[PDB]
């Protein structure tokens, strides 16, 4: 099973100048809980944005060019990325925009955080078709001293 996990600001913005400009510790904790002990697939730009391997997860990087770091696994196509995960129950695709586009048709589950924040970005989560997806979990949180915007954790499953 393939799942996508992402945090979206207003208008499905997910990034700006290869960075995420907000800081929402509660959402990063949600990301860690839902990805720990699973393989994570990311594109090369997202690998550069994170800047280090994510511990406790098999890190698989998509790139058309040879890898430059043997602490992670480098693959050259979607099918190779999936194969490199082995026989696991759930593969987590962690972006970015181009990678989300390619894996969305193959995904059964979306873990989405909706952040009530406006930021002028250059990368968006794919337009998906709402009729294809059922909301099975949602949890709203107001802003607090640690998290400066309100946010909503949602899990969608393909109908
Ligand atoms: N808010 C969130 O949830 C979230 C999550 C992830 C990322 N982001 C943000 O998203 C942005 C990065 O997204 P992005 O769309 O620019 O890039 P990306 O999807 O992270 O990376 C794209 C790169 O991945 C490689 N790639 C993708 N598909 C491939 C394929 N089928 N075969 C081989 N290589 C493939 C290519 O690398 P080569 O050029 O080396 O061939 C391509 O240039 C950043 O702003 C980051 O902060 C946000
Ligand atoms: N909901 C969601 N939020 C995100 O921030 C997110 N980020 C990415 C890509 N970028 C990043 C950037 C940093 C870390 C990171 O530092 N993660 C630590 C945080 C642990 C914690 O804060 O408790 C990790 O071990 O996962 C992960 C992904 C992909 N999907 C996402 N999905
Ligand atoms: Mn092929
Ligand atoms: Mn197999
Ligand atoms: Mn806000």
């Amino acid at each position: 099973m393939i799942s996508l996990i992402a945090a979206l600001a207003v208008d499905r913005v997910i990034g700006m100048e290869n960075a995420m400009p907000w800081n929402l510790p509660a959402d990063l904790a949600w990301f860690k809980r839902n990805t720990l002990n699973k393989p994570v697939i990311m594109g090369r730009h997202t690998w550069e944005s994170i800047g280090r391997p994510l511990p406790g997860r098999k890190n698989i990087i998509l790139s058309s060019q040879p890898g430059t770091d043997d602490r992670v696994t480098w693959v050259k196509s979607v099918d190779e990325a999936i194969a490199a995960c082995g026989d696991v129950p759930e593969i987590m695709v962690i972006g970015g925009g181009r990678v989300y586009e390619q894996f969305l048709p193959k995904a059964q589950k979306l873990y989405l955080t909706h952040i009530d924040a406006e930021v002028e970005g250059d990368t968006h989560f794919p337009d998906y078709e709402p009729d294809d997806w059922e909301s099975v979990f949602s949890e709203f949180h107001d802003a607090d001293a640690q998290n400066s915007h309100s946010y909503c954790f949602e899990i969608l499953e393909r109908r």
